[PDB]
């Protein structure tokens, strides 16, 4: 039998093994020549595995690099312009590596260049909330301030958005060991903590689903045209630069002006965490002085596209898709999630090689650029986008399959809940104490619902990796599924290695996941929806589980708005059409599963098959969010406060942000109106498609 | 038989005159009590014909009326402010109406309300030509000038945009015999020529595929948000209104100033038609001066949809549709449309009482408010965005069946050029003279091909009709089809009695198609394509013949540019890629072509039926044209000077248009340098949607 219990079986975790070690022995870089080598090398390897075509599609975008012969760092200054103290040129290399070449030193990718200096301002996490206390509750003024923020809550690109509306002029990024240190764990390579000299990188930019700065809307092809830097999107117009928390001990103990406000701004080094601005009155002359000498440069990345045609629909496309390219070696980010594709597509070239196909078409990402911005993935859907809006079925994503060993964490569009309810009751839990138990059973007892009993947590897609263009800007149902720790208030932060040198394949291996039990469940998950999705006759969505969460937005935002009755009455703000949209579409929905569940005709089926794939369709607006055209979702976006974090209803979630505020109300609660409105259309459109056709 | 034979016999000449008559007996203005009357009644008829469904489906938007107590004029008035002269009130009533109430007196719909006094400046058509003859070769300033103009060779809003932007503060429009008394025949009721008293109503916005002035993008139903007027969609900001050629002597009689620059700008009144500004010697104290008290309004308006489901694809949508909202009578437009389509619902009607069902869905529509700016039309494909764009497979239009008696006329995507030359081989043609012919070969011999030699003239389509939010915005195939005159240089100027109170069934009846043989014949054309459409197992469309004009149209983009070979070697203005595209598309369709004679299985053929009704839609581009976002196809966009004409390669074209002008040569050849990207990149991407799937 060639069925998904004949996929799933062929997994091995031995091969994962063998294939982190294979893309984990040296840097992997956007735009070097190390990762076109390994694109090559997954094309060949996809090709012998038994894949139908393996293509390189290549995109010469903006990517950002240090320059080697003139190292950014920052000082501290004194009266005379000594730099009396310098931050480290480049993280100690960890053990049998110190020889490696290659490893790009630390730096914020994007940064303008620049040597601004002067007093330091202490942000805490630089969250628009942080920088509410600041301005409008201590009266802190960071206009010509170089601001220190510590990593984690938020992308670190809103930190930098939000110190420059602050009128900072540079940002100081650093880990502190609050956010990066478990207590009790030792630091790496004796555990799985990050070390003082540790360092995340990572780009600063706020694309808002672009994809390459210079080409928004179309595929930075051969014949391109590009902006200009100065009309390139989402560039920073101040100098950024990340650092370990040796360094920022040293800028951070001598920092005077106010106390922090309370506990909640503190982090665990031996400071103060004194907000400044400055320094204490016998070093008050001292200032910081950063020196920023990075370059944006027009690179070539490649993403290598595998194709297993289906049987019966083949122009109906399920995409697996994840990033090759990593800051240095990627033993998480990203090949811990390559190595489970590259065993999933094992699989399926071994069912092909027997003679199975899948009913629907297969497609196959090793995404490039990911790092910079999501780019690969971008350019390729823009030069695709018709091909994908009408033909693409759904999007699994396959970054890092770990971040912890504790239990898995999935977020997905509510047309999949049902199918991730199935399919996780069927796999085997990895888990010490939950021997011949489900990984459902595992999985709901560590992560239950906060709003169900007996189910598991699954969260609202955000952005921060690949599925972005599929889901926000498309309309292309996606999900996304890993192993996860237990540290609830570290969920957007990263773990510990996150972006540093150390993250490698010994990491892994010694402190994660030793038996790669832990992979091989993430490989069957999201092996097991992608065979799913290209299999099953009628597609695996439950258009009624989009109806329930749609009714809890709803509530949510309503609950908001309500905030302000006084402003409701006077505006006649009426959340009443949002409802009977809401209401309208799990009527509809629940008669579309009646038909869907009481009909050998295939049109009919392919009619509904269609349906269920144009649900989440249905969701986009061709005009985009306000000053955001790229995201189009209506009920999704990512927060415009952290770009990781989903939000619900978001046009009217923003209108409502912060409204108190507003100078003109008028014209404010008008803009909430609007917003209600287009959503209530919104969603009883969407409903509308699932009616009967004529 | 239940084949195309037994649809077009059933339709019948005595039937549509039938209808006409009924359908002219009053005025129907949108908005107006009558108008939702004769919606019931179409609405009623449709069901006993034998639809499956038939629905109003109304929005409230922006129209626009005079004042009833408050009549707007114009005067000539002296020195002391006494109005000496003042132009007529209203159309003499046609002989045996006289006591019909309700009639709509002559007026611009949507201008604002005013009374500017000033002096006279006479800009020929108001085309952006003539305010180039004006400002650059003349150096006459319209700035604080009334403008008069005669209507004809282009919309009459784009004359008030231009007059508008050459800073006139109000713009009389009249119709010079020249264009609209044709020689040798009588004036109404004695002949088909306008009266000196006749006028042209219309309105004068520039909506560019907005739809509702205050609700751009989703519809105006119960509970929409409206922008305030101030933020409205293309409502002109100087008043505007319509006279008669009696009145128009009486104002141009006196005209100074300069003489017309050349005969082309010369009429047929007994006038030297001096351009001004003002009056010669003894009249320069008089001014003109404009009384415009019109209210816009927001208004219920009422679309008639009906609906026969398929058999097969019942999610497959073949659209008939034409509006039934007239100026007054409406003799020509659109009852003369809208009695065809009554007879064509009633034709596939009584196939259906007999047990056939067409294999795709056909939607009937009877449109509101086409006159006021394609509001009903476009309100309904905004409120059924999604369904349409993932399901219309084409819209057929069906406005004035005839504007002549000399030959066919068609309009439409390149997709259906085959189908209109197979369908018209198969018709008779209704000419003297050509008896036993069949119409392909009338209309050959009358209307042949300017490039090939033994086929008919098909021409692009433009805007100025309800097709416009179909083609232009969702991409859908769209074609049109009338009969019509012999008079070249009035191909966008009306009929004489355009949009007039003397467009009645008489008018008809008398002098236009007495046997109503040249309205039966357009009823087989509109209805054979329907039928096709709806019934061919294969969808009737030929990519081969987009590969052809697409070639036609990069040549004459690219000639355009090479009007200015300097630049284009300082600023390496490449057009490689576009002809790139097209070959490519020339190929990849030539394939395509071959395998669609080649292939029992309905999934291959949806499979094609869907690459065929996806082509079209493949050419728009989500990010619209600059400045136009509700325009959205890459190939074809109403012209920028004139809303009635197609333009090819439009983005292209309008970076190119008056390009030595520009101030900033670098930048404007940097757009247009864009513009050949994006539709280089769009031709490939549509090509790439015929490739094999898989
Ligand atoms: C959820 O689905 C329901 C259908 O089950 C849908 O109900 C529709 O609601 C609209 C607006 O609420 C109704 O619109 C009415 O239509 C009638 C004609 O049928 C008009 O006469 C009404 O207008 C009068 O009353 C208004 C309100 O007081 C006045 O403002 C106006 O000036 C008129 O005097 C009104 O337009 C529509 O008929 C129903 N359709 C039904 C019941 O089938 C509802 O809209 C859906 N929700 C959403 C958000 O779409
Ligand atoms: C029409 O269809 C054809 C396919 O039949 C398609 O041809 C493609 O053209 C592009 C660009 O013209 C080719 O791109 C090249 O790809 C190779 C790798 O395969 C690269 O090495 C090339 O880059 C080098 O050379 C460039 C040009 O001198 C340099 O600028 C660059 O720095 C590099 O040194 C280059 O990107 C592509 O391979 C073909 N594909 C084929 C032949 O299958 C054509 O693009 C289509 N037309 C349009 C408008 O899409
Ligand atoms: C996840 O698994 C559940 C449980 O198996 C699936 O729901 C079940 O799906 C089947 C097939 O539609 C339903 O069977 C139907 O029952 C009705 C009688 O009410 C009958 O008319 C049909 O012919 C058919 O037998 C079954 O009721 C349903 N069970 C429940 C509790 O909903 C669900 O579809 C799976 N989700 C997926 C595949 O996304
Ligand atoms: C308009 O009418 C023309 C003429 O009938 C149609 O073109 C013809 O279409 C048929 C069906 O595809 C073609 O027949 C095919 O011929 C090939 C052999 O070359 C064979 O492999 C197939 O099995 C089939 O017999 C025919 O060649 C073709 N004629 C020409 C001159 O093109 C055309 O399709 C009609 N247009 C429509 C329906 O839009
Ligand atoms: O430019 C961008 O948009 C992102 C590029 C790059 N992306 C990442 O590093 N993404 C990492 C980010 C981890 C930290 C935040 N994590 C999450 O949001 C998250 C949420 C749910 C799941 I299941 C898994 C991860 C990842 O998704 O694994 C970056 O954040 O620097
Ligand atoms: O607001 C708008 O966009 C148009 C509203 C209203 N539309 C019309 O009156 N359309 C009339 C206009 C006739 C004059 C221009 N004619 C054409 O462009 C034309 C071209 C091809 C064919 I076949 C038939 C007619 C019509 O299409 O029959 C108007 O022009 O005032
Ligand atoms: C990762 O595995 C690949 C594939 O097994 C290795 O690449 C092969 O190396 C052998 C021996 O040098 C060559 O003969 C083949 O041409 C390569 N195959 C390819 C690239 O498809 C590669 O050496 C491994 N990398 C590491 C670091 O172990
Ligand atoms: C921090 O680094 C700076 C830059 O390399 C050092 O300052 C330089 O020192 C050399 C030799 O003393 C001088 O020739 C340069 O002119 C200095 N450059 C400057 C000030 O930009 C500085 O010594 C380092 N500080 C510490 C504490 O190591
Ligand atoms: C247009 O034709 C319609 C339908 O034949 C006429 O409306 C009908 O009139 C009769 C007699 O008054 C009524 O009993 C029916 O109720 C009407 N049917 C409808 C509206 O569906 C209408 O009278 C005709 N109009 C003109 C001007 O002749
Ligand atoms: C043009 O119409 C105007 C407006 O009705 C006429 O002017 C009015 O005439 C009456 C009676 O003579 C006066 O009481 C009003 O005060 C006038 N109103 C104005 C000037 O706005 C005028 O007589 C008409 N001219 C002609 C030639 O018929
Ligand atoms: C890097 O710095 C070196 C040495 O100071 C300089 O010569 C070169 O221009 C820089 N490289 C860049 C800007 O890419
Ligand atoms: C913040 O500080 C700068 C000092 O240059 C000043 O320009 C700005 O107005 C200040 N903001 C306020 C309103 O305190
Ligand atoms: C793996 O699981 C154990 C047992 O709970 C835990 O103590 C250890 O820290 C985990 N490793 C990681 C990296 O989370
Ligand atoms: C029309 O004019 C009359 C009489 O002068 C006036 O009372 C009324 O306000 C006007 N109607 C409108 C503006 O709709
Ligand atoms: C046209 O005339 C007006 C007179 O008020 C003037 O403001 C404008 O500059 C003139 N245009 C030119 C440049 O001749
Ligand atoms: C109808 O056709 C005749 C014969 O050519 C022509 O003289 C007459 O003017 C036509 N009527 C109209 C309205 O064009
Ligand atoms: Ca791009
Ligand atoms: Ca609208
Ligand atoms: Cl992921
Ligand atoms: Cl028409
Ligand atoms: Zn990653
Ligand atoms: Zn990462
Ligand atoms: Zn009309
Ligand atoms: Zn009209």
């Amino acid at each position: 039998k060639h069925n998904m219990k004949a996929f799933l079986d062929e997994l091995k975790a031995e091969n994962i093994k063998k294939f982190l070690y294979n893309f984990t022995q040296i840097p992997h870089l956007a735009g070097t020549e190390q990762n076109f080598q390994l694109a090559k090398q997954i094309q060949s390897q996809w090709k012998e595995f038994g894949l139908d075509s393996v293509e390189l599609a290549h995109y010469d975008v903006l990517l950002s690099y240090p320059n080697k012969t003139h190292p950014n760092y920052i000082s501290i200054i004194n009266e005379d312009g000594n730099e009396i103290f310098n931050t480290s040129l480049f993280e100690p290399p960890p053990p049998g590596y110190e020889n490696v070449s290659d490893i790009v030193p630390p730096f914020s990718a994007f940064s303008p260049q620049g040597m601004p200096e002067g007093d330091l301002v202490y942000v805490n996490y630089a969250r628009t909330e942080d920088f509410f206390k600041l301005e409008r509750d201590m009266k802190i003024n960071c206009s010509g301030k170089i601001v220190i923020a510590r990593y984690g809550k938020v992308f670190r690109g809103n930190k930098v958005k939000n110190a420059q509306l602050a009128g900072a002029k540079g940002v100081i990024l650093y880990s502190d060991p609050a956010d990066y240190f478990a207590p009790g764990v030792k630091s790496y390579p004796d555990g799985w903590n990050l070390p003082g000299g540790g360092v995340q990188r990572g780009n600063i930019l706020n694309l808002n689903g672009a994809g390459d700065p210079l080409t928004p809307g179309y595929p930075a092809n051969e014949y391109a045209y590009r902006r200009g830097i100065a009309e390139a999107v989402g560039l920073p117009s101040i100098p950024v630069h990340p650092i370990g928390y040796y360094d920022a001990q040293k800028l951070l103990e001598k920092m005077g002006g106010s106390a922090p406000p309370d506990s909640s701004w503190r982090g665990s080094l031996k400071v103060p965490y004194n907000v400044g601005p400055g320094f204490t009155g016998n070093f008050s002359t001292q200032k910081v002085k950063m020196h920023i000498h990075s370059t944006n440069e027009v690179t070539r990345i490649y993403n290598v596209i595998g194709t297993l045609r289906g049987a019966v629909e083949p122009d109906r496309y399920v995409i697996l898709g994840g990033h090759r390219d990593s800051w240095v070696f990627g033993g998480i980010d990203p090949q811990s999630g390559a190595a489970v594709v590259h065993e999933i597509v094992r699989s399926f070239g071994t069912l092909k090689k027997e003679g199975w196909r899948p009913r629907r078409t297969i497609l196959f990402a090793s995404w490039d650029a990911e790092e910079f911005g999501l780019l690969g993935s971008t350019e390729w859907a823009e030069e695709n986008s018709r091909l994908l809006q009408e033909r693409g079925v759904a999007y699994i994503n396959a970054d890092s399959s770990i971040e912890g060993n504790y239990t898995l964490r999935v977020d997905c569009t509510p047309l999949m809940y049902s199918l991730v309810h199935n399919l996780t009751k069927e796999l085997k839990s990895p888990d010490e104490g939950f021997e011949g138990k489900s990984l459902y059973e595992s999985w709901t007892k560590k992560s239950p619902s906060p709003e169900f009993s007996g189910m598991p947590r699954i969260s609202k897609l955000g952005s921060g990796n690949d599925f972005e263009v599929f889901f926000q800007r498309l309309g292309i149902a996606s999900g996304r599924a890993r192993y996860t720790k237990n540290w609830e208030t570290n969920k957007f932060s990263g773990y510990p290695l996150y972006h540093s040198v150390y993250e490698t394949y010994e990491l892994v291996e010694k402190f994660y996941d030793p038996m790669f039990k832990y992979h091989l469940t993430v490989a069957q998950v999201r092996g097991g929806m992608v065979f799913e999705l290209a299999n099953s006759i009628v597609l695996p969505f439950d258009c009624r589980d989009y109806a329930v969460v749609l009714r809890k937005y709803a509530d949510k935002i309503y609950s908001i708005s309500m905030k302000h009755p006084q402003e409701m009455k006077t505006y006649s703000v009426s959340f009443d059409s949002l409802f009977s949209a809401v209401k309208n579409f799990t009527e509809i929905a629940s008669k579309f599963s009646e038909r869907l569940q009481d009909f050998s005709n295939p049109i009919v089926l392919r009619m509904m098959n269609d349906q269920l794939m144009f649900l989440e369709r249905a969701f986009i607006d061709p005009l985009g969010l306000p000053d955001r055209p790229f995201y189009r979702h209506v009920i999704y976006a990512p927060s415009s406060h952290n770009k990781y974090a989903g939000e619900s209803f978001p046009g009217i979630y923003d209108a409502l942000f912060d409204i108190e505020s507003k100078v003109d109300p008028s014209k404010a609660w008008g803009e909430v109106k609007r917003q209600i409105y287009v959503a209530a259309f919104t969603v009883q459109a969407a409903a509308e498609t699932l009616s009967e056709v004529a």
